């Protein structure tokens, strides 16, 4: 007879090789087999051999073609032969395969200030690099919005790539990647960005988190750490309790050794074992510090338990089939509280309804029984277990079993013949390059392979992801009679994924049995590699040398990373996991794929009425519902059989189925390739970080295949010398200060030291009269210190020394040929300002000199009651007009930054800059390229302010409901400065739509969100709103058939009877110059030119605030802001005219030079909304203005002689010429010579003392402390109250700063409680000063407070200033003092 079996995959991989298993016995003559895969048109020839006497299994290798949409095909067998001839046709599912696209994101955690390390990698189905070409690769940043793109990104060797700094500012959140590509549809990716806080505490504990109800000792490991690991005195104290139904007790310690607490609380007062019973023991901890007032806390449960022990169930073994003949192994685990084994102990298990085994433990809890299945027949079977002990305590809650109950529901396994094989399962990952010998038992039994022949064959099959591998054939010698176990040769490889599926299987005469498991190997990755460094440990700055090996000629790609991130977030993107699971189809389940069903049509059903004689009775047929065969076994791991033996139970019809580390960057990054066998050596300098550097890589290959490391390999660097220096960011005149250097051991061998400071004379120093050279050990530390005078100005540097004289053998012992000499010295920065407050005082001149000279002198007094030695005097020149608003484009203004019109100062004047650079031939590459740094780093920063409405607000700390003034700005800021960087178009359009919602159409005029903008012109602010939107339409490239535009218009056409402003006349001449016009400009600038100021050769409009004009209530500053913006708008329009006539350029002069007299030394002239502004129309005014050589020499005398003789010219033509003057007190006067336009500014600089003597914008600033001990008290509480007392309206944007007093510290807890309470709109810390942004301030007193906690202690701590002005008018400022309380 012939007995044949096809063996194939269901769903085949188009485009790859897999294989096709026969297994043809039983004939004697010789044969003739061919199995052909019908595709649409052509067929494939699997076998064509000639077969030869019998035992043919073989298993060969076809191609499956390429299919772009999941397709069924057929697969035909014949057997043609001299004697009987087979012919068989099963069917199976040709799939489409994907490319896969991977992204290695190093450092899995970012902080800002980092720099995003992107690598893309494109993969085949099996894991071999191709050629992918990228479109559309950007980030997104949490609020939607695309930051950064690349175009058209060709891959090299499979692997691209990429780098992107992130800004300080670095919105906290977690960024996303899209990386579509011409294969891939999305490679997705995400970040965990965080804000980088780093509390002075952080307290460690260990509670058991479950604790039985027999307990009376419940034992607490607590601990605090600094941020740096040093140790916290002071008092932990802990209280834990809870609630009864509808008693708390609390304990105290001490520190200080080490840091270490072990806090044991009795139980006795607790009610455990009575009704006081809630099932959680609620605890807080809170640990304190003698000097500073603060305090951490740290609350958790600990759960009450009462099941003392526990029985469960293995689902690894213990199958879920019984078989007839086969003992049924029954594995019990048994655990106690929190999971620990048990010692000999009886499981008492139950077969059906008696106990039968009584089975003793092993020691650990892995109990195992096996129950006789031999003339079992029923189907159901459900087996029991329970922990039968009468004298545990086991006092359940929700009223259950009063001992540990476990049960497990079998079914019966069916074979025709009676024959049955089970396969030992394996609960382990296997590991690659051994051979195993997994463990098959089988009972076959007489009356079915045919008594007489003692030998069987059993065949055997392996399938890896889709696709058989590793066939093979085990012969048994039938010695016994029926029953025993044979061992099965696996040789686990690479080529084996995870989950490899085993099937056994045997033919007997007209049955096919079959049994089936689900092994776990690990990953290998068809690929070594064998990264190491040259040493384990070296010093800071040593040379790193490491040596990778791998495959021949494979593009490998290696990462060294602090590990102190895998701490934090353990989380790998490209993990040995990952890279599996990334795969299609890779466990075949069933037979139903791409909605073909592929089962064949089910037999006929036996009819259940015919009786049958089988011994001396009558029976009938009977069949389970629930049950499992071969049929089962298989079309569950998902191969197609064509057997002519039967494989399915027979059916019945009517009984169917129915964040605390400051880790370092990446400092290696390379992507070398490998060369011959592979001995490339990377060669790399280490940071100067302290802490660990993980190595890793992934190495591909185009002949293999890529292999990750799996132990990554392991370096640190410490430095066995360490001297540390504390000081405060700055110090104040003739004050005390003391050093603390921290100078530390970490040799085997206790060392002795001996530290020298440098003396100076710029700053005296205190001989302290403290010498001991204290014998340091392992693991510890000196404070040594000194006395040091601030009796200098500005910069100091301070330099420590060390010599390590040490005897190392203890004291007593010499330390002879051991060491030699240990140096290190560090180099630490002071700053000494003098106390008071900082004083400016500038005049810039233009000088318009054709083949003329000027004498101008330079007009300076220090005013009376001045700080002495605080003096400086300061001159500038300029080659160009618009020149030195260049170097300082950053830090235009002193101002602090932080509100949404505040960043747009940075990034909205640059643009017309750089066009007026370009446009008079004098751009640059590396002045082009700063400025687009200039202009990508401002759009990064303004991001964060964006809403999801798609309108832009300042604040974002304390958001409300966007703000459409900003809004229009950033708008078109954007727009115009989109031409050099990156913008999303999205963010445009979404901005636009916000502003068409906005209509808010009061009458013919728009309305405005928010209030704390244009806060001073009154009623009038829904005009001037339009006014300016229909400025930011007209210069944002827009024509004006537009909707808003023409409706703008058509409100501002309707204005001139009204409108009697001449703030919003500005404006309005300004849009009427945009929309191209000769009657109704004209006029309107021609009422305009007659309410004109003129002072002597200069031109402005003042304000004209008719409404209370006096001098004292806080209106006698002349430098008012406001007309800075209508001067700059009214230069613009008359700029922008037909044609600038001789009689206009005189005019344009006059008003340009008053404009630029108002800039102060850094280029910003009065605020940011008028800096912005005045920039823009100077860039244009100097547009129409420019000289081709533009000679110029300029040079200043004495009454005694000439200082410095500085020459101008097209090359000295961007640069700023800076000098200072030795005497601030001379007699000095400046000449220049040429022809052209040049800018001379004067500038001095100097203090004054808080003065506070007049009425002004009321502020008054106490303290009071808290921990005053002993002098000095280490935590200070500020509260500061602030009040208008002016004549204005209302009152706009007001900023306090305050000075911290000395070497003090911002308490962060308390600035952010002030940020979270709606006081202050924000609140920001920087270089001792704290910058709190009201968003208004009214009559009534406001009163803020906030804390201060101590840095480097000091003594003679002088006074402090806090310092209140409106950010948009700092005419209207007051002055306040501060002291220490004690
Ligand atoms: C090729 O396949 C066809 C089915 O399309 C079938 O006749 C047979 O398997 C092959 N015939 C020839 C002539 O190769
Ligand atoms: C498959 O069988 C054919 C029969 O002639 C044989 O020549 C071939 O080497 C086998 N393997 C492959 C991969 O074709
Ligand atoms: C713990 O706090 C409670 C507060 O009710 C107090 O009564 C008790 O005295 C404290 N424990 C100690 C040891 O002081
Ligand atoms: C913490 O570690 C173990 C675990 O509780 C304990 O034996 C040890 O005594 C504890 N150490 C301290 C300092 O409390
Ligand atoms: C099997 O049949 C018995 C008969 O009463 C029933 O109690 C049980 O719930 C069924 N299922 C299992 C898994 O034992
Ligand atoms: C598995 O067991 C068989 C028993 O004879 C032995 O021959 C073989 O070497 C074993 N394989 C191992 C331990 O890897
Ligand atoms: C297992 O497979 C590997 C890879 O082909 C081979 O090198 C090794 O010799 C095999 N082991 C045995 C025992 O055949
Ligand atoms: C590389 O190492 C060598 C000696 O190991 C030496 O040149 C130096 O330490 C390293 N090179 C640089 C540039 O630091
Ligand atoms: C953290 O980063 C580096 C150390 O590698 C250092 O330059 C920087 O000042 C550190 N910052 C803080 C706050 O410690
Ligand atoms: C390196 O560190 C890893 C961290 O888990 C560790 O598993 C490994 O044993 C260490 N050593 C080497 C040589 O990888
Ligand atoms: C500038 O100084 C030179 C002398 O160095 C003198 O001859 C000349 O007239 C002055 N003026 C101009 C416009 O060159
Ligand atoms: C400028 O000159 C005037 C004389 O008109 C004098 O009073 C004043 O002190 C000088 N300095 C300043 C800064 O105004
Ligand atoms: C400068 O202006 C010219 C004039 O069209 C333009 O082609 C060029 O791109 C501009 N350069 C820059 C850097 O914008
Ligand atoms: C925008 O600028 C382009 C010049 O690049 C100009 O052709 C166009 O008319 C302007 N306006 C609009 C709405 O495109
Ligand atoms: C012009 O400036 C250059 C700059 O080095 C230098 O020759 C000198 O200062 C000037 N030469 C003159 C004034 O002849
Ligand atoms: C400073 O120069 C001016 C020039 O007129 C004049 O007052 C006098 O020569 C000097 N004054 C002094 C030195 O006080
Ligand atoms: C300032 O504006 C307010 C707006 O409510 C109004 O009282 C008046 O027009 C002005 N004067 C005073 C004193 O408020």
């Amino acid at each position: 007879k012939v007995q044949y079996a096809l063996t194939i995959p269901a769903l085949l991989k188009s485009g790859e090789t897999q294989r096709a298993c026969v297994n043809l016995i039983g004939y004697h003559q010789p044969l003739a087999l061919s199995v052909v895969l019908e595709h649409q048109r052509v067929n494939i020839s699997i076998f064509s051999e000639k077969v030869q006497p019998p035992h043919y299994f073989k298993c060969n290798k076809f191609m499956v073609p390429t299919v772009i949409t999941n397709a069924p095909d057929f697969v035909t067998l014949s057997v043609s032969g001299g004697g009987e001839d087979i012919k068989d046709r099963k069917a199976v599912v040709i799939a489409p395969l994907n490319t896969i696209c991977l992204i290695q994101m190093d450092k899995p955690v970012y902080k800002p200030g980092c720099k995003v390390r992107f690598r893309l990698i494109s993969l085949n189905t099996m894991l071999l690099p191709i050629s992918e070409k990228y479109t559309a690769v950007y980030l997104e940043d949490p609020s939607g919005s695309r930051i950064a793109q690349w175009q058209n990104q060709e891959s090299v060797g499979g692997v691209v790539q990429l780098e992107f700094p992130l800004i300080s500012d670095a919105a906290p959140g977690s960024y996303t990647i899209t990386a579509e590509g011409e294969s891939c549809e999305s490679a997705r990716q995400g970040f965990t960005v965080d804000e980088y806080i780093l509390p002075r505490f952080s307290v460690i504990v260990d509670p058991p988190n479950t604790i039985s109800i027999l307990d009376d000792i419940l034992t607490l490991n607590v601990s605090a750490i600094y941020t740096y690991g040093q140790p916290v005195p002071g008092s932990v104290t802990i209280k834990c309790c809870r609630e009864a139904s509808s008693i708390c007790t609390n304990i105290t310690g001490e520190l200080g050794p080490d840091g270490a607490f072990y806090g044991v609380v009795s139980l006795l007062p607790f009610q455990m074992g009575q009704s006081g019973f809630q099932m959680s023991l609620g605890v807080a901890l809170t640990v304190t510090e003698e000097g500073t007032g603060i305090q951490v806390t740290h609350q958790f449960f600990i759960m009450i338990t009462s099941q003392l022990a526990t029985l469960i169930f293995d689902y690894d073994a213990l199958k879920e089939f019984y078989k007839r003949g086969i003992p049924y192994l029954v594995k019990v685990i048994l655990t106690d509280a929190n999971d620990n084994p048990m010692a000999n102990e009886q499981v008492e298990v139950e077969l059906a309804g008696k106990t039968i085994g009584a089975v003793l433990t092993d020691k650990e809890g892995r109990a195992e029984y096996a129950i006789d299945t031999s003339s079992f027949v029923q189907e159901n079977f459900t087996v029991v277990v329970s922990y039968e002990n009468p004298h545990q305590c086991y006092y359940t809650e929700w009223e259950g079993p009063d001992f540990p109950t476990a049960q497990h529901f079998v079914m019966r396994f069916y074979s025709e013949t009676g024959s049955f094989l089970d396969i030992q399962g394996s609960s382990v990952e296997l590991n690659c390059g051994q051979v195993h010998n997994i463990s098959v038992r089988y009972i076959l039994s007489l009356d079915g392979m045919g008594e007489g022949a003692t030998t069987a064959t059993f065949y055997y099959l392996a399938m890896s992801r889709a696709k058989i591998v590793q066939h093979g054939q085990r012969d048994v010698h039938l010695n016994q009679s029926k029953s025993g176990l044979f061992n099965i040769g696996l040789n686990v490889t690479s080529d084996l994924a995870p989950g490899a599926e085993l099937i056994v299987y045997c033919i007997l005469d007209l049955e096919l049995i079959a049994d089936t498991i689900s092994l776990d190997i690990e990953k290998c990755f068809q690929n070594q590699v064998s990264l190491s460094f040259s040493d384990d440990l070296g010093p800071t700055a040593s040379n790193v040398s490491l040596n990778l090996s791998a495959a021949p000629g494979s593009l490998c790609g290696v990462k060294v990373i602090d590990s102190s991130l895998l701490l934090i977030n353990p989380y790998e993107s490209l993990s040995a996991s990952g890279v599996y699971y990334s795969i299609p189809y890779l466990s075949l389940f069933g037979y139903n794929y791409g909605g073909f069903n592929l089962e064949e049509p089910e037999p006929p059903c036996e009819d259940p009425n015919t009786v049958i004689f089988c011994k001396g009775r009558y029976y009938l047929p009977v069949s389970s519902s629930t049950e499992g065969d071969t049929y089962q076994n298989l079309r569950r791991v998902g191969l197609v059989l064509g057997t002519s033996s039967k494989i399915r139970k027979p059916v019945v019809c009517g009984m169917e189925a129915k964040l605390r580390k400051n880790f370092s960057e990446t400092f290696l990054w390379r992507l070398v390739s490998v060369d011959s066998e592979g001995q490339n050596t990377i060669t790399e300098t280490v940071p100067d970080t302290i802490t660990k550097w993980q190595g890793s890589m992934f190495c591909v290959s185009e002949k293999e295949g890529f292999g990750i490391t799996k132990y990554s390999a392991n370096f640190t660097s410490f430095l066995p010398f360490f001297v540390e220096l504390s000081l405060p960011y700055s110090l104040t005149r003739e004050e005390i200060l003391v050093m603390k250097a921290f100078v530390s051991n970490y040799l085997e061998e206790c060392i002795k030291i001996i530290v020298t400071l440098q003396p100076s004379a710029d700053f005296e120093v205190i001989p302290q009269d403290v010498k001991q050279d204290q014998c340091i050990c392992s693991g510890g530390r000196s404070s040594y210190s000194w006395n040091i005078i601030a009796s200098s100005l500005g910069r100091i540097s301070f330099i420590v020394s060390a010599e390590t004289t040490h005897i190392g053998a203890s004291c007593d012992g010499p330390s002879d040929q051991s060491q030699s000499t240990r140096k290190d010295t560090v180099i630490q920065t002071i700053l000494v300002q003098p106390e008071g407050i900082r004083k400016e005082e500038t005049s810039s001149n233009l000088v318009c000199v054709e083949d003329s000279n000027v004498e101008m002198p330079i007009n300076l007094t220090l005013p009376e009651n001045i700080v002495q030695g605080s003096a400086s005097a300061f001159v500038t020149f300029v080659g160009d007009v618009l020149g030195l608003p260049l170097s300082n484009l950053q830090n235009l203004l002193q101002m602090p930054y932080g509100c949404g019109e505040q960043n747009l100062a940075r990034m909205a004047p640059i643009p017309y800059v750089l066009e007026y650079l370009n446009n008079t031939n004098q751009l640059t590459d590396e002045l082009l390229q700063t400025a687009v740094q200039f202009l990508n780093e401002g759009y990064y920063r303004q991001l964060r302010y964006k809403l999801p409405s798609g309108a832009y607000d300042a604040f974002w700390s304390s958001p409300s409901d966007g703000s459409s003034w900003l809004s229009a700005y950033t708008f078109k800021t954007f727009e115009k400065a989109k031409k050099y960087i990156y913008v999303d178009g999205k963010i445009q359009q979404q901005t636009l739509l916000y502003l068409q919602t906005s209509q808010k159409l009061d009458n013919g005029c728009f309305k405005a969100e928010g209030n704390l903008f244009m806060r001073q012109c009154g009623q009038e602010r829904d005009l001037c709103f339009t006014a300016y939107l229909a400025i930011a339409l007209l210069e944002s490239n827009y024509s004006s058939g537009m909707t808003l535009l023409d409706d703008a218009l058509g409100c501002l056409e309707a204005a001139m009877s009204s409108a009697s402003t001449l703030y919003f006349k500005s404006y309005t001449v300004y849009v009427f110059t945009l929309v191209q016009n000769w009657e109704i400009r004209n006029t309107l600038l021609n009422e305009l030119k007659s309410k004109v100021v003129s002072e002597r050769g200069t031109l402005h409009w003042e304000r004209e605030d008719k409404l209370g004009q006096e001098g004292i209530p806080l209106y006698y500053p002349n430098y008012s802001p406001a007309e800075v913006e209508i001067t700059a708008y009214m230069l613009l329009s008359i700029a922008k005219g037909s044609d600038p006539t001789h009689d206009d350029l005189t005019y344009m002069a006059q008003i340009s030079v008053w404009l630029i007299q108002q800039q102060n030394s850094y280029g910003g002239f009065r605020s940011t909304q008028d800096t912005v502004v005045a920039l823009q129309a100077l860039a244009f005014y100097a547009q129409l203005l420019f000289k081709s050589n533009a000679h110029h020499n300029v040079f200043l005398r004495s009454e005694y002689g000439d200082v410095g003789q500085l020459n101008l010219s097209e090359h000295n033509r961007l640069v700023v010429q800076r000098l200072q003057l030795p005497e601030v007190s001379g007699n000095y006067s400046i000449s220049i010579n040429g022809t052209g336009c040049c800018l001379v500014q004067s500038t001095i600089r100097y203090n004054i003392p808080v003065p506070k003597e007049n009425s002004a914008f009321y502020v008054a600033a106490d303290s009071v402390s808290k921990n005053c001990l002993n002098g000095v008290a280490y935590t200070i509480t500020i509260t500061v109250s602030v009040s208008y007392r002016g004549l204005r309206n209302e009152t706009n944007m007001v900023i306090i700063d305050i000075q911290m007093l000395s070497g003090y510290q911002a308490d962060y807890p308390s600035l952010r409680q002030l940020e979270n309470s709606q006081q202050v709109s924000k609140t920001e810390e920087q270089d001792n000063h704290v910058f709190l942004y009201l968003n208004a301030v009214p009559l009534k007193t406001i009163q803020l407070s906030f804390k201060v906690l101590i840095g480097s202690r000091v003594l003679n701590v002088k006074s402090a200033s806090v310092y209140v002005y409106d950010y948009y008018e700092t005419g209207e400022n007051g002055f306040a003092s501060y002291s220490q309380p004690c």
